[PDB]
């Protein structure tokens, strides 16, 4: 199970670049 | 199970680039 | 189960580039 | 499953490039 | 299941390039 | 199981770059 | 400037399901 | 400026399900 | 400025499910 | 600004599930 | 400024599940 | 500012599950 979150050089944003993930698997 | 999130050089955005994912699998 | 998200160099956007995904798979 | 999302070099957009996907599969 | 989304070099758009997909598959 | 969170050089952001992941696997 | 509305199969309602989205800017 | 509304199968409600979104900017 | 609303199968409610979102700025 | 609302299968409620969000700035 | 709301399968409640979020600045 | 709300499967409650968050800054 490989997970990688990398947020770089994100500036001056308003209400932006928000990530919401709801994943279900069987 | 590979997952990767990369946000780079996103600037001065308003109410933009928002990701909302709801995936269900069986 | 491969998943990837890459947001790069998206600037000065207003109410744009918003992704909303709701997938179901039986 | 394979899923890819890539947003690159989208600038100065108003109310544009929004994706809203609601898929079902039995 | 393969899904790909690629938004590149879309600039200065107003109320354009919006995608709204509601797909059902039994 | 590999996890990597890297937050770098994100400045002057308002209500932005937030990540919420609710992932379930079997 | 982008408005998508879908109302279907809402029956026998009383003072219900009223949506008001207002924005003022200056 | 981007508004997506989807009301379906809401029945026999009374003074319920009312949504108000207001934003004044200055 | 980005508003996504989805009401589905809400039935026989009384003074319920009422959402109000307000924001004033100066 | 960014507001995502999803109400699904809420039935027979009385004075319940009411959400208020208010923000005042100066 | 960023608000995400998801109410699903809340039934037969009385004066319950009421959420108030207030923020005053000066 | 940032508000995420997820209420699911809360049934037959009386005067319960009520959440208030208030902040006044001066």
């Amino acid at each position: 199970s490989y997970s990688s979150i990398k947020l770089s050089n994100n500036n001056n944003n308003s209400n932006s670049n928000n990530i919401e993930i709801s994943k279900s698997e069987s």
